[PDB]
């Protein structure tokens, strides 16, 4: 640890405080993460091999007296700040398409390695000036406040959810980049659920087999009618609405996978434009 010097507080975290720091020896700039069980130790220790260009690289792990530290590669900005910095004009679709494309590449990689992020949000999606976007905090959930990106199966008490939960979160985020407003802004677990129901229609056995046998499912749930999808993410084109719709399928097994998503017609004319940041 005494191989670092804190440049400045960058942001609080789910499990700890995050710091920008310079490796007193290599002078390199890194993102320090201050977080114990050996399982967690092994668990996060495995992540180090989980390398991909769209996954924020985990440089090292430093466990000292209960004090666990995670060294990560540093990027200058998250997607929440980027979205706010552009709220008035909104992100140019080409960039939205490229970002969603790269994120699907990163999810495809983790998922194949039987890994899930479990908690995707604008805050754990970092960007650089080059036009690339990466996934941060992958694998941390299994090792150990917003519900806006939480998949419905999770909210329904299912304790054995699949990689599909990440896809749902990404779909939610995709909608958010297009509308400049969060798709399902819940302020409680049930409120989160009712907002999903209000937009996608209260699920039943027809669109989601086994849905009613689920843990927190209640027959007393109000019955909201599904809303024509074109009122949800306008003016996203039909290819986009098509892809988004499959990412938001109720039935986790039906919900489109990252790999399949990477071949949707929506990405046919995808590119890699550079955004404009002000560091
Ligand atoms: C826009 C602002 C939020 C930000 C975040 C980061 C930044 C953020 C993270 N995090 C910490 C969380 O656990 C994970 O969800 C993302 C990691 C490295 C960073 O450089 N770097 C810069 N320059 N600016």
């Amino acid at each position: 640890m005494e191989n670092f010097q804190k440049v400045e507080k960058i942001g609080e975290g789910t499990y700890g405080v995050v710091y920008k720091a310079r490796n007193k020896l290599t002078g390199e700039v890194v993102a320090l993460k201050k977080i114990v069980p050996s399982t967690a130790i092994r668990e996060i220790s495995l992540l180090k091999e989980l390398n991909h260009p769209n996954i924020v690289k985990l440089l090292d792990v430093i466990h000292t007296e209960n004090k666990l530290y995670l060294v990560f590669e540093f990027l200058h900005q998250d997607l929440k700040k980027f979205m706010d910095a552009s709220a008035l004009t909104g992100i140019p679709l080409p960039l939205i398409k490229s970002y969603l494309f790269q994120l699907l590449q990163g999810l495809a990689f983790c998922h194949s390695h039987r890994v899930l992020h479990r908690d995707l949000k604008p805050q754990n999606l970092l960007i650089n000036t080059e036009g690339a976007i990466k996934l941060a905090d992958f694998g941390l959930a299994r090792a150990f406040v917003t519900l806006w990106y939480r998949a419905p199966e999770i909210l329904l008490g299912c304790k054995y959810y699949s990689t599909a939960v990440d896809i749902w979160s990404l779909g939610c985020i995709f909608a958010e980049m297009v509308t400049r407003r969060a798709l399902f802004p819940g302020d409680s677990e049930i409120d989160q659920l009712f907002r999903i129901f209000r937009t996608l229609g209260t699920p039943d056995e027809v669109v989601w087999p086994g849905v009613t046998s689920m843990p927190d499912y209640k027959p007393s749930f109000p019955k909201w009618a599904r809303q024509d999808f074109s009122k949800v993410v306008p003016p996203l084109d039909e290819d986009g609405r098509s892809l988004l719709s499959q990412m938001l399928h109720y039935d986790p097994n039906k919900r489109i996978s990252a790999k399949a998503a990477l071949a949707h017609p929506f990405f046919q004319d995808v590119t890699k434009p550079v955004p404009h940041l002000r560091l």
